[PDB]
């Protein structure tokens, strides 16, 4: 398939629908060999059997919040990949009751400080991390959010700690692209899995009519990791079936 | 391929150097069968000797500028294709006089409405007339350029023509999701063929420091008429190497 | 008044519950002297007893559809203000068979052409027909609407016009800046049923703008007090755009 | 003057030459009564000179890194104001190691952090600490720049610290805006050598804009006469962000 020849890290695959496991599974169908982080002895498990369903034995631990454990997973996958060609970025957490309510109430000078450093500060971590390790024609991939460009109800410091995303990928793009290595993200809509409201909302107003699925953001992520998109960087590419660019509807 | 199955309507092809004709080249590379039109009968024989090349001998002359010419074309194309999935829009035009120099006093009210019409309304123009024929699962694309968002020097009414375009993709990928159909749009980079400075200029700043090729821009637009883009719809997607995102390089 | 020694023509006039006319209140108030623009003289009186209001008897007859009836307005205008300061453009229209229903079945190719010739053409028309006379410091002003940037029911070919005109604002201000000239728009919220419903229950602020607010904005856009703003689409509809599934 | 009645904060006045001196200078002008911040001892009585010439005696201590500065800052202002129209926050800091260089080089865990809690969080930190002290009709604005939309060589982490600003800006104005308290920023441009060279000769306005019409623009933003404006971020750089390949 498309990304033949490409290998590929995935971190945040944690069950069998989050958006992750969806771009991993689709990458797997395209043809790259993937290899996967887990953060912590609860997810290592799970982690693994997904894993070996998509051809890998490539199953590391990563803390992103440490810089430490970061270095330690590259050591780790460089010694199966002394090469590699990108990794997908699905990593994204603020503190429970930063999400709750006004949000000059719920945020605090910790909880922003958490949601940037986890949502944001770890992808340029991990690109800081691998730089060397990557091929020309590699490609890093992030997942954001409309909370990323307009106030959202409850989203609230992920808002912020997103539109910082958002910016690295571009500071990012200008960095890395003269050594040969792409930087996108996916702005994907909200995803059937206060929420059951939302969602009839998304249906109903949605261009196409529906949410997109984890395949579809699978097939855009598979896109934008292989060399069919060698002209894309910096770009945050909306897969939300329209929506963000419909009002009233 | 991963357009196999589909059936692709190709405007504007024109020679191998042109943005359309890299587009048809990657959907033929990924299983789509084709159609082309041609405008005029000066570009006739060209048109049937690429199409053929590309396994096709659907050639039809359409010129834009006329509803009845429009009609006729979607009614031969449907004697062999009584339903198909998409076409690429990849024609813009204004009068030579309107695009040198200071804007305001190269505009007219004349060359306005020709650059509007030809660049922007023959887009919707296409779609209204063939939209029972398009199949659940369809997908339009139109080419657009940055001087859409930004005023760029002797660019002109296009930057104005190109805007209009982009909101018609808004509309009509609202207007059209319900049935099935998406609608986007690529923002291309300037492609290598006043032109050798802005060349210079462009890949010394874009961030993977080239200019984007045809074959660039073929593959995003193979992806965004083919399944694999079902998440997306309503989007400008920028294939210009990072350069809209940068700033002062 | 922030206005005061500019000369500012004021298009788009109708009655008293038009953008415009809020404009031109603004403006006078803050010490603008001010022309009036009419373009059917049926409405001519009706725009004499406006301009009275604001302070001007200067009304003169304009078909912006037409290059020559520009012209003539504008030298009609030189007779009493050889130089002036810029101009508000407030003029957007589309046939009413455009502005109902499914964009792609309503959209014709005239109807396409009309709104784009009036709502878009004719601001550039109006800075080309009156460039000598701008002095340096002057700024032009146009009124856009959301419907520019995202696809609205019903609106139709016009969010097709208004994504022209604001290109149109970004063009004229890059070709004119150097001239000392800039030119800008306000994106302007709707203003007061279904539809202003929803969108009082959205808007940050918790209503829709009004006349007054947007011609406090107009003012501000066309005064030396924003001779650090121009190419801006100022969004004056209480931070409604910036919201989402509020 | 259009600021008459109203009591603003203002942040970050450290010398005459600064974006925040020329905001208050021109706040004052339209007759505000203001109030200052300064952040170490060693800078009070150069803010009480400053404060003196706007006309103001209330130059308040306040570190915006600690919450309990905020707090016993906005007590003593409560002494003089038990409630007050707004304030302007103009604070944006990186550690210099940061701001050089290739961006993913440069940046650390430790710099990101300082960056986004001193130039992003540190303005929702004023609000929550002044919430309940706001008028109806209040206004806050802070300052941004183009390095949050674009990347900019060397701006490095602050482009992501102000995109965090900007996105602040929209979910305070989201979340205030019931209460009658709109929330904005002006994108500045460059303020006076190569890249102000290549400034001037790009911008349509054909100049670095001063920080006299910075001020301007945010004495329009934090008055009532931009009462339909909230979320927004005003671009006040001549054009420059609007043009490419001039």
């Amino acid at each position: 398939g498309f990304l033949s020849g490409k290998r590929i890290l995935v971190t945040g695959v944690a069950s069998k629908l989050s958006i992750a496991y969806g771009i991993a599974q689709a990458m797997h169908r395209e043809g790259a060999e993937l290899a996967f982080t887990y953060q912590n002895d609860k997810l290592k498990g799970r982690v693994e059997e997904f894993a070996a369903q998509l051809g890998s034995d490539i199953v590391l631990q990563c803390d992103v919040a440490e810089d430490a454990s970061i270095d330690t997973m590259f050591a780790e996958l460089g010694k199966v990949w002394p090469k590699f060609d990108g990794f997908v970025h699905s990593i994204g957490f603020a503190p429970g009751d930063q999400l709750d309510g006004d949000y000059v109430n719920a945020v605090t000078r910790e909880g922003f400080k958490i949601a940037h450093d986890i949502s944001s500060y770890s992808f340029v971590a991990m690109a800081k991390a691998c730089r060397s390790m990557l091929n020309p024609g590699s490609a890093l991939l992030t997942l954001s959010y409309l909370g990323a460009e307009r106030a959202i109800p409850n989203y609230n410091v992920m808002g912020l700690a997103k539109a910082s995303l958002e910016a690295n990928v571009r500071y990012m793009a200008n960095a890395m692209g003269p050594e040969g290595v792409r930087v996108n993200a996916i702005s994907a809509g909200p995803i059937r899995t206060d929420f059951r409201k939302m969602l009839a909302h998304c249906e109903a107003v949605t261009p196409i009519r529906r949410t997109v699925t984890i395949e579809d953001v699978g097939n855009s992520a598979a896109f934008l990791c292989s060399d069919l998109s060698a002209g894309i960087s910096g770009e945050v590419v909306h897969v939300d079936g329209g929506f963000s660019i419909a009002a009233m509807n």
